[PDB]
Order: C-alpha cells, then structure tokens, then sequence
C-alpha cells in the first residue's frame, strides 16, 4: 500500500527541481503540505547524490530556510496508471506549505520601477543572503540560486527551498555541469569552485529584484551583460552603492567575491 495515499488526501498538483509537487493533506494532523516526489536514479551513486538534500534539509534550521518535516522511500506496483490521473524507487519528501508563486513569479508581476519599492527589495535580499550565509557557515553550497527557488510563507517570510543540488565543502573537485543564467563562470568552462559560486547568483539576483524586465528576450539580453559587467545606465544612475555591492559579487575571481556575512554587514541596510 502506498503510503503517499495513506496519509495523504492529494489537494493539488503544483509543477517541478527535477521531479513533481502536490498541496497535499496529512489525515491525521489535517493540514497541508508540500509533497515534493523524485524518481530515483540506479546504482546508489546517483542516489546518495540525490539524498544529499534530504540529510540538509533535516539537520538546518532556519528562518530563511524552508521547513522540513518527513522523508520516505516508496516502491510501487502501477503508480505509472496512478500518474496520469493526477527498479520503481520514488522519494518523497514533505515539506512546508508555502505561496504558490515564488519570486520569479512575484517579479513577472511586477514589470515597472515603481511596483519594486527600494525598501522591499533589499528586504527581501537581506533574508536570502542570511539564509545562504547560515548554509555557508555549516559548510554548504547551494549551487542552484535563482528567483524560481526562493519562496514566501503565508506569514511573507522569504525562504530559499530547493536543495537538490546541495552539497558540502572543505577549507574553503567537485561536479562540473550543475541552471542557465544564474551558474557562476567557474562551473561554466569546467573549472575548480568554491561557496562563491552562491555570492555570484546572489548578485544576479540583486540585479533583478531591482531592475524590472519586461519580456524573457530582454531578460536573457541585460542577464547576460550584467554578468559581463554592462550596466543599464539607470541601474548605474540610482542604485550607485548596490550597483558597486554587484560588481564585486560578480568578479570573475571567486576570492574577490565578498562572503556572505559581509554583504549583510553594509551599510546599504538598514531598518524596518
């Protein structure tokens, strides 16, 4: 008997990292969570690799961090006939119910200036760069930083919550191909990487929380230059000591790239 359906009353399915998430309510505690499912890969490698996110997930906590609650294995007979209603093993894990749409769909809503208050911007940074400072400082990397995988609880509390590229550190070869855009210059000729890699996209992310696109053509089109150091020049104009902060996260030298506590400690933020 699977036990996904044992416990759970499926409330509704909610799209992709790599495998599929429903809203679905526990019977026995009667709320609801997020049920996130991953067909797992052969020859336990693969899968120990894909396992690296659940044995995160359950020894972090933190405010910026999304909640984790359970994780089980299940091998069923004829899922694939259960499926397309809604050497066969499956993951899932449970987490916290959070908005439905992260920030990447909270900045598509928001395409001008004035809807990107200065204040919330910065705000809503400040928590990503604790959250990524804390998984710093117990020796983690996220690699896998972008919009699409922050996300807001009902209270609003901003939580980055996919870590299914999640793995450790030392002192600071690890895996080379490992998102488009947001991936650090490192990773994307083949080359020896640190921690760093997580200040880069942090910076990217900077960028975009304060400068609005309009369309995914323009989008890819400033991303692009921005990680070649080019710079709108109302970017330049009215953001100067953010737009100098960026820079220095987007230094093609990973040592140069400030650590997460200091991008906090500037003085750019301030109060509530």
């Amino acid at each position: 008997a699977s036990r996904y359906l044992t416990d759970f009353e499926p409330i509704q399915c909610m799209g992709r990292g790599f495998g599929v998430v429903f809203e679905a309510k526990n019977k026995v505690d009667d709320c609801n969570y997020a049920i996130k499912r991953i067909r797992l890969p052969n020859r336990e490698l693969a899968r120990e690799k894909v396992m690296r996110e659940v044995k995160a997930l359950a020894k972090l906590e933190h405010p910026g961090i999304v909640r984790y609650f359970n994780a089980w294995l299940e091998t069923p007979p004829e899922k694939w006939q259960e499926e397309m209603d809604e050497p066969k093993v499956y993951l899932y894990i449970q987490m916290q119910l959070c908005r439905k749409e992260n920030l990447k769909d909270w900045m598509n809503r928001r395409c001008s200036l004035e809807d990107r208050e200065h204040g919330v911007c910065l705000h809503i940074f400040i928590q990503i760069a604790e959250a990524v400072e804390f998984l710093h400082s117990k020796g983690l990397m996220h690699r896998d930083l972008k919009p699409s995988n922050i996300f807001f609880t009902m209270d609003d509390v901003v939580k980055v919550g996919d870590f299914g590229l999640v793995t450790a550190m030392d002192q600071d070869t690890h895996t080379g191909q490992v998102t488009k855009l947001y991936m650090s210059p490192e990773q994307i000729h083949g080359n020896n990487y640190s921690h760093k890699v997580d200040i880069f996209s942090l910076g990217l992310i900077l960028f975009e929380l304060l400068y609005s696109f309009s369309t995914q053509m323009e989008r890819v089109r400033i991303i692009t230059d921005v990680r070649n150091l080019k710079f709108p020049l109302l970017f330049t104009q009215k953001y100067p000591q953010e737009h100098m902060m960026v820079q220095d996260m987007l230094s093609p030298s990973p040592t140069e790239r400030p650590e997460a506590t200091d991008i906090i400690e500037n003085a750019i933020f301030e109060n509530l």
